[PDB]
């Protein structure tokens, strides 16, 4: 059933709190026993997200291998992505260790340091090119190589260096800084020209390691980011676009990661995204 006709029958009914609660009834639930060990809830932003153990991401030391991140793999799509919660200050080191070890060409960050005047999520880049971050617990540094500033979102080049073999890497940060304080954008529009901006990066293309995209919990507008992308990527390489069932899709993905989508609005926002974003792919 064409999603722009079931959106109209979905909107004209207002039954989004009704579509959302069936998808929360019907999707997955796996074990996060590594999560919840008492030596790691430090390493846990929020006590109610937790990845999955069999699709969680090991960080390469015998220590503590644990992070708050999941490998999301869609397999008729060909994308993969790493979804994440905003560092905290003891897991700084941490993410970057991640970012080296997955070989990832791309951040992408949906949220802003303070919101709802709380913090979100540290400040785990740096700000001035020459006030360089070290972190010490995994032997990383990071240097702002150059800053892009537009209206909706800010480009950053930025330099990561393995202190331990003196090799370096490119790594593009992509932060969309408008999303409001409560609610979703009124217009897709400029979310999914951020979209199209990473991709045009190469970031999300198989030449590299998995995107590494984070909110403040890593399930809500990282949701809405991988939903769309993989929705439109299947209405490219299929004969009958209109296949694409979104719904199906974000099960699909909540077998990799829990909560994805955390309210009937983004539900509602991830649909006009992929309506939207499809009018110039299907040739215009
Ligand atoms: N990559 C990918 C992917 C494609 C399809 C998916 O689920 C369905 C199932 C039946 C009809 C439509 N979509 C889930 C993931």
């Amino acid at each position: 059933m064409e999603m722009e006709k079931e959106f109209e029958q979905i909107d004209k009914s207002g039954s989004w709190a009704a579509i959302y609660q069936d998808i929360r009834h019907e999707a997955s639930d796996f074990p996060s026993r590594v999560a919840k060990l008492p030596k790691n809830k430090n390493r846990n932003r929020y006590r109610d997200v937790s990845p999955f153990d069999h699709s969680r991401i090991k960080l390469h030391q015998e220590d503590n291998d644990y992070i708050n991140a999941s490998l999301i793999k869609m397999e008729e799509a060909q994308r993969s992505y790493i979804l994440t919660q905003g560092p905290l200050p003891n897991t700084v080191g941490h993410f970057w260790e991640m970012v080296w070890e997955q070989k990832s060409r791309g951040v992408v960050m949906l949220n802003r340091v303070m919101e709802k005047g709380s913090l979100k999520c540290a400040q785990y880049w740096p700000q001035k090119e020459e006030k360089e971050m070290i972190f010490e617990d995994t032997n990383l540094k990071l240097t702002l190589i150059s800053e892009d500033i537009k209206s909706y979102y800010t480009v950053r080049q930025l330099e990561l260096e393995n202190l331990t073999t003196q090799e370096t890497r490119e790594i593009l940060h992509f932060h969309y800084t408008t999303w409001p304080d409560f609610g979703v954008p009124e217009s897709p529009a400029s979310f999914l020209n951020f979209l199209f901006k990473v991709r045009e990066s190469g970031s999300l293309s198989p030449e590299h390691g998995p995107v590494v995209v984070h909110c403040s919990a890593g399930i809500g507008r990282s949701g809405t980011f991988c939903l769309a992308d993989t929705c439109l990527l299947l209405m490219d390489k299929r004969k009958d676009p209109s296949s694409v069932d979104i719904k199906k899709v974000l099960l699909e993905m909540r077998k990799f990661r829990m909560g994805l989508i955390q309210t009937a609005d983004q539900l509602r926002f991830s649909y006009l995204a992929v309506i939207e974003g499809a009018k110039f792919i299907m040739g215009d």
